[PDB]
């Protein structure tokens, strides 16, 4: 008899992470007449709603739709979790999404060689928030660092919304978010993005120059919002909800809300998601070893 799709989303409300999902919700309803239900399950960077859903019973009805940490990332980071990532079984990629470099507008800085230069000033002293440890922003802070010999200290919440509060308020510095949750704050001056990390400029910011034309060609970091079920989820059940998803994905009004936040829409097939999942937990382990990433397991709120 008729079940809700419950699907736990592992971040705050307002970033991101859950807006996606939301905006999918609303023309999924039409295949789930139960319900879809968002439950937001905070903490370790992901972690905790990610077990949530490992645990679930493997029926189709309880999904984890993430960004990367819980899903490709954070087992590079941590030598013993309670899930392991490697035994999901892939849905689909709802979206792609550049992450970009936001900073408190008050940093007199107005582009990414003027912030290098400001960092390189004020050794250890710069503080980069990020949505938690093995986030996308978390590594991407790490790279920048990496490629450019800066050091700048890490403030872990718990995911872009906490984040964005602190930013605005000037108490962090930066931020590697992606250009989804940032923009509107940009738009209105209330953050100010430097640049964006792709191979070419996001059509909802196209004043902003990428990285590569500031002199970092090797900041490519386009995080993106997967769906994935618990281990032993039937191949045929993982199909039908991923044709259900890349469905909901075309009607216009989530294409268009995607498209405005400079979110791509993506409906990836289950196999293809699985080996993109494979290939950026390689890409992102060897930013691990490379940047020397390491976690901070202290907490903070905004
Ligand atoms: O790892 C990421 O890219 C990521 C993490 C958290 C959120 C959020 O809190 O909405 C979005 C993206």
């Amino acid at each position: 008899t008729p079940q809700a799709l419950k699907i736990i989303v592992p971040y705050p409300a307002g970033g991101t992470a859950d807006i996606l999902p939301r905006v999918v919700a609303e023309k999924l309803r039409a295949q789930f007449p139960a319900g879809v239900l968002i439950d937001n399950r905070t903490g370790a960077g992901g972690n905790i709603g990610a077990e949530a859903v490992f645990r679930a019973e493997p029926d189709g009805n309880t999904l984890l739709a993430s960004p990367p940490g819980p899903i490709a990332i954070n087992h590079h980071l941590y030598r013993k979790m309670a899930f392991d990532p490697s035994k999901w079984e892939p849905v689909t990629v709802l979206a792609t999404v550049p992450n970009v470099l936001v900073v408190n507008p008050r940093l007199p800085v107005k582009n990414v060689q003027e912030f290098i230069a400001y960092a390189k000033a004020n050794p250890g002293k710069v503080t980069y928030g990020s949505q938690g440890n093995g986030t996308t922003s978390h590594l991407t802070a790490s790279l920048f660092m990496q490629l450019t010999g800066t050091e700048m200290v890490h403030v872990p919440y718990d995911g872009t919304a906490p984040a964005l509060v602190d930013l605005v308020g000037g108490q962090i510095d930066v931020f590697f978010d992606n250009i989804s949750s940032s923009l509107p704050f940009h738009q209105a001056g209330k953050l100010r993005i430097l640049g964006v990390a792709d191979e070419q400029r996001s059509a909802a910011l196209p004043e902003v120059p990428t990285f590569a034309e500031q002199g970092l060609p090797s900041m490519n970091a386009v995080t993106w919002f997967a769906v994935v079920a618990p281990p032993g989820t039937p191949a045929a059940k993982v199909a039908a909800l991923q044709k259900s998803f890349a469905g909901a994905l075309t009607q216009p009004e989530v294409q268009q809300k995607f498209a405005e936040q400079g979110a791509e829409p993506r409906g990836w097939d289950p196999a293809r998601t699985g080996q993109f999942i494979r290939a950026e937990s390689a890409k992102w382990d060897r930013v691990i070893r490379s940047a020397n990433v390491r976690l901070d397991l202290e907490h903070h709120h905004h």
